């Protein structure tokens, strides 16, 4: 339990601190291995003005394990799927304990800029990009209408 409570007291801290601009995040209760982050859609791109909740659940021997983060808000995109799992390589196996939670977050909505249909986690999303582009950013708009108002 221990290493692992005091990373994450410490990224607590530098949420607090210093977080990644346009984020936010913290424990649900009083268990600090369980918190809800958010993001703000990237500027210039379809899910601009748009927020995004986050579930984020450390693992017991966090940082030697990456959290796995996933998405609350519906999400049109083709590395993020109907349940909200995030297909994105510093999740898996390129996990590394220099990276942080902020990180990720930074990670994601860099993803977010960067929808790319040659590897997707939901085929069907990559189909729309790959056919006509703006038809998949005109959903994307749509569903950040839809789904991620604050
Ligand atoms: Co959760």
């Amino acid at each position: 339990a221990a290493m692992a409570m005091r990373r994450i007291q410490k990224e607590l801290r530098e949420i607090q601190q210093d977080p990644p601009c346009n984020c936010s995040a913290g424990p649900v209760g009083d268990d600090i291995f369980h918190w809800t982050a958010t993001i703000t859609g990237p500027d210039d791109s379809p899910y601009q003005g748009g927020l995004f909740f986050l579930d984020v659940h450390f693992p017991v021997d966090y940082p030697f394990k990456a959290p796995r983060v996933t998405f609350m808000t519906k999400v049109y995109h083709p590395n993020i799927n109907k349940n909200g799992v995030i297909c994105l390589d510093i999740l898996k196996d390129q996990w590394s304990p220099a990276l942080t939670l902020s990180r990720v977050l930074l990670s994601i909505s860099s993803l977010l800029t960067d929808p790319n249909p040659s590897d997707p986690l939901d085929p069907e999303v990559a189909n729309v990009l790959r056919a006509n582009k703006k038809q998949f950013e005109d959903t994307a708009r749509e569903w950040t209408r839809m789904y991620a108002r604050p």
